[PDB]
């Protein structure tokens, strides 16, 4: 295929960088590790490698050197819709180039070929408990379809060649990609909308076919089109990422390495906090403002009561971010555009003006200011996908966008297996001089 | 005494040393980071902190501070077995202290009623197809009981404490454990023994009781206490226990965790080595010594062949031991013990002597030494487990005794959420001086 | 001694005599073919060889050489009861020996060990719709449990020998024969018994646990037993025991070769008369007898006036026997000892007297005489096996004695290949002269 | 017009032929029967009678009184196809008469309406462990499916008359015949594509829906077409064709006998030569020829070595033909026409010329030329059909033409119960005068 031969050329191109990185110099040091950072969950350690999208604590996340009104603007848009084709966002993560029409429609048309769900999915997903959390099932889905797995057969069969490596894996990436948006509607149809299914239209694009397996009408396609670019990628070190990337890292494919990336995204400080926004939210229009929007005075005292009282204003701070998320800003201009009378919508906007202040001045967090998961949900919830649960799966379709372009990539590059070294709190107080 | 009471001792001596660590002596440089690091799967990296076992690469694995011969002489033993409870083993690596008789046989009385499986565990397996691979089908097991968590209970209640989230992980832990064996041993009976079933025995500890429903003689069930004990754990940074713990650090419960480490540990650079040193004794039996074991002789020149041709010997070397691993000598002892005469530990054993000499020489692998994979198969094959990819669930078993006991105590000292920073190739040029 | 090695020597000594017929004798003609039997079904053609068991037409079937009185005179029996051990008369067809008390608890100890059934065989069977009839069940779990083939593993690892063949063969059928009974119970109590299942009793033989899984107290296990060592064998010729030479002629394995023979035996002709007999007894009984037993002088009038307008009395002609058949006889001495006093059975035993001269009188029907189906079902009514469709799956669990101890002597003899020629019409018309 | 009533019309003007060779041609002998007969599997002995097809031993097989050249000339062809309706062969098979096109369309109406695969099928086949061999599944399919038979309906329902009896008989070929390439590819999806299955195209053929619901693109249709054509029967003595003609005869039902049937066609010795040819040639390709087509003399010499060293050349014998199978030639032509330049076909066309020289020059193989399947492998390896297993499948579709057929005549006809009589060794050796 046209993407998978450029992505042959990227890989030549990018190989001598990297041998050279490791030739000429190994060993010039980039960073140091405290005791702090040790028991801290490596926190601010720059040990890990990627060029899919890089993270800025000010200017945010790049995708492959682009901004976000940078991707939304220059990649295809879906004809009639809003929004790109989903398939043009994957085509840039893996390669690094902005496809054209024609470019975007071929892995378009290819994953067409590749989006139909395994009826032995579904066989699984129905002997698990209808009761099983989304994301455990969703989780489920991805492992077992690591029957499939062309990268798995290819090493049984004793093939393995660390030039050529990248092959199965992109071969799975495409397979896996293609299909996850079918087995997030499947798990959504199955659980919440009366065991009813709707075909997959052969016609529509990813976005697309993903709202109509949910049963949304438009706009949902761009809903789903943007959310899902959005969450691609936030580099390699959030828990996700770097699960996939530490299991992948051990020769396991991509639907043991993308399962248990979903395990981690399940976690209430990696994939929660989009609907426990909406929560707070919701909860704070019914009791505190009377379930009206309030006035922009109203809220100010809401915000300072709560912050004296020892609570926290959920969806602003993050553990990299210190500057407004971009991520952010896009969600605001669809909502926006599209849904500016959402009462719930409202309160958002009016959280975005008088949270920050007040808490650059309290001076007490790091990133006085929103994360995507202050918007995401009210914009869900106004389509009507009020499942809360659910929401994370919607992160797990989207984020395999950058991590299976990611793992192909370790494949490429021949990235070693992932092995720190562990050292004891006895070894600490060593160290520190007790 | 009770468990639960005596791990929360622990934890309370515990954790003013944690503190005191991250108050007073925060900014204590511990290590540097290299490109060729960052490059190298963190490679060398000093940046996890675990106390349920300790890599050295000159001594191997320490379990609370004690060797293997230490743990495998101190460890109460079943009644009319060689070989320790592996319940004992895990009050060790829960408490750091070794159970009298009284507080293993109180472990082993806890797991009995917490071995049953769920129904929707087999009914899952079974819709699985049958020709999935067994790592897949324990892995997908682990993953639907998760529906049982009472951590994502506790949690999606509102009822997160810090002080106290460690104990419904516990509880977790101690489910699981329980259920691990049976949920092996159910995926060997499907896939390999015709589908059908030994129940439980409710009178047998964890490793008799998993030697029953497998439908193995004495004495597999010690061959089993001795694995499980071997391969508990390897400290946090191999990539299924590293696995285990990221996973968990996002507040995901203990079967998400367990799942998500099986997903890593499946993979050939981790969890084949076993089967791949096996396969590999095995085919040299066959077409290179005339179906035969050889002259010392013979093998010596034999390896040479092989590494000069441009091969590597399986079992030998690792990322971390710099000598022979404990646990290989663990396994030799049995082994000695009980198949002296075994045609397979035959060309084992002398592959001990010739292959470390030879590897040094050359210079090139840093451990010319060999790790536990170049002995587990030889042993497992005796006794008539032949079906190569289940290792590999052995090991999975084995192996969650130290990983749930760590996630215990990561949720008990309130270890924070994994996530270093990634950097680019072109920022890593750049601290390169090549612009 | 031991079973195998026992066998291992009979294959050695028979093995030569073999041998020398076909070096010296290939050429000895034993039979012809004619126009009547190309198409009458091969009637009467000697083109088959076993020494399992023979049907002499005047005497009727010998095992190993013994008659019935002999095989259950001799046999060692069940402590406590009063049939022979099933797994002895087993030993007796792989064997042709009488096997000591010792030697049939060692079968006995083995059946034991390999007498569970796997659990993907109650999955199909609950797939298969409940409706489905029971010699459908039944054939069909014989043939999902060819996925536990050791010959066909055998085989399919490239590890075929003349000489050894049969040792796989014979673990196969071991394997079989244990289970066949539990496939039985479990298919009666799935669709007659409402479903609830009886588990098996390890410390009984297969004829008592066998009655045990079905729900029948004693003395159903030694009707078992008898029924069982009665049905074990008929020659080769029967279609079930040809089926299963034919298809493993091929090196299919047990599996394949006794599903079929099922298939065959599920056959109105061949599997179906036991309950033929009874239906139309109780028919007779209850419209032409006023539900009361009749004179030996007025069922005589009512078999010749059913004779001479255009019926049959069922169970009675055989297509091979000639004479009264031993396996009725001794369906009878057992029904005289234990249930004389059965009205149904009452009929069985006055037919006995009256209808063989009348039907040689007529001089119409070749085997005047009472088969095994004339008596096997008042016996099965009894004991409240009311469930006619269920008579065959007895009939398949016993006739697997002889079929599969056949089976192991066919690739121990390594007997060819099955592969008549056919004919057409316009070539007998050639032959005849037009 | 009206395939059942052309029926009907050919069963009147035949019974009288039947009829007249009992009455008064019965004694005239047809062939003789000897020891090494008797022990070596019938071979040769004509004892079977069957109108459907009849195999010389020179000319290879007909259809109908037709050769193969004549079947694929005269049948009408599927339109924009190469090859003739499938639907055309049965209704030769079954009637004589080669069919109009207003006929055949007829027929093709007929099985579309009969195509769709039961539901439960589907169920049995997904709770059949997915590792069990794909022949074991088919003839599961088959057996669950007679469940649904009229002949075994109108047989329990006492309507059973010996003249009109082939009737339901006809129904359930008709049925089946239609059902089972939808049986073979919802197998071959559920194994060996991941599961995901290609829906009935209901304006398609027989043979074209096979290759649509397979996912294989033309020209597989006309493969797939020719290939059942020249499967469709080789006379009723070969092992699957004689176990359903066997199985039949107890007037057992279609699906008991065709199930039956495929337990016999998985069977090394019948099933598998296609494989075990085409896996030869392969691993001759790459360990003996250095991955290459080899010149004439490379092979010849190779082929002398391998023969001299004990060991066979696959695909170049049979028990009956003793010249060159029609069945090769024609797989042949259509490889001429369309797949000139394969490797593997090069070395199937070079092994033509060479091995039948030097096979008869030693003169010990009885039909020293290739049958079949030397030829069918490197077809369907072309076309991307690689798993050898499933081959036997498409066997079993194929050769399902020509039983069926035979079962509704064998019926028409009244043909009794196959039983010959056994003999015992004892037997022979005092035949022999031992």
């Amino acid at each position: 295929s046209f993407l998978k031969e450029k992505l042959a050329e990227k890989i030549a191109q990018h190989r001598p960088r990297t041998t050279r990185l490791l030739s000429e110099f190994g060993n010039v040091k980039i960073d140091e590790v405290t005791i702090s950072q040790a028991i801290g969950g490596m926190r601010g350690i720059k040990s890990l490698v990627t060029d899919i999208s890089y993270l800025d604590p000010e200017e945010g996340i790049r995708f492959r050197g682009y901004t976000i009104p940078e991707v939304l603007e220059k990649l295809p848009k879906v004809p009639g819709a809003e929004m790109p084709y989903v398939e043009g966002h994957f085509y840039l993560l893996l390669t690094g180039d902005v496809p054209t029409e024609k470019e975007v429609k071929e892995v378009a048309e290819e994953f067409k070929k590749r989006r139909a769900l395994p009826e032995y999915v579904k066989d699984t997903l129905k002997a698990m408990p209808r009761d099983t959390h989304p994301m455990t099932m969703f989780a489920a889905g991805i492992l077992a379809m690591q029957r499939e797995s062309k990268f798995a057969a290819y090493y049984n069969a004793g093939k393995f060649n660390k030039n050529t490596a990248w092959e199965p894996m992109f071969e799975d990436a495409m397979d896996l990609m293609a299909r996850l948006p079918s087995l997030g509607a499947y798990i959504y149809r199955m659980k919440y909308k009366s065991d009813t299914h709707i075909p997959s239209n052969p016609d529509l694009d990813l976005g697309g076919d993903f709202a109509n397996m949910m049963g949304i009408d438009k706009p949902y396609d761009d809903v789903a089109r943007l959310y899902f670019i959005l969450h691609s990628d936030h580099e390699s070190g959030n828990v996700s990422a770097h699960t996939a990337h530490l299991v992948a890292s051990a020769l396991s494919d991509a639907y043991y390495a993308y399962s248990a990336a979903m395990c981690g995204l399940a976690g209430p400080l990696h994939g929660l906090a989009n609907q426990e926004v909406l929560k707070w939210i919701q909860e704070t229009i019914d009791k505190k403002l009377g379930g009206k929007v309030p006035t922009k005075e109203e809220l100010k005292k809401f915000v300072e009561e709560t912050l004296s009282s020892g609570q926290v204003i959920p969806g602003y701070g993050h553990a990299v971010l210190r500057k407004t998320d971009p991520r952010y800003v896009a969600q605001r201009e669809f909502a926006l555009k599209h849904m500016p009378d959402d009462p719930i919508f409202q309160v958002v906007s009016m959280l975005y003006e008088v949270v920050p202040p007040i808490l650059s001045s309290l001076g007490k967090v790091k990133d006085p200011w929103p994360n995507v998961d202050a918007h995401s949900g009210c914009i869900q919830w106004h389509y009507g996908v009020v499942e809360y649960d659910f929401y994370t799966v919607l992160f797990g379709i989207g984020r395999a966008l950058g991590v299976l372009a990611n793992l192909v990539w370790d494949r490429a590059l021949g990235y070693a297996i992932e092995r720190p070294k562990s050292v004891t709190t006895d070894m600490l107080e060593k160290w520190a001089g007790i």
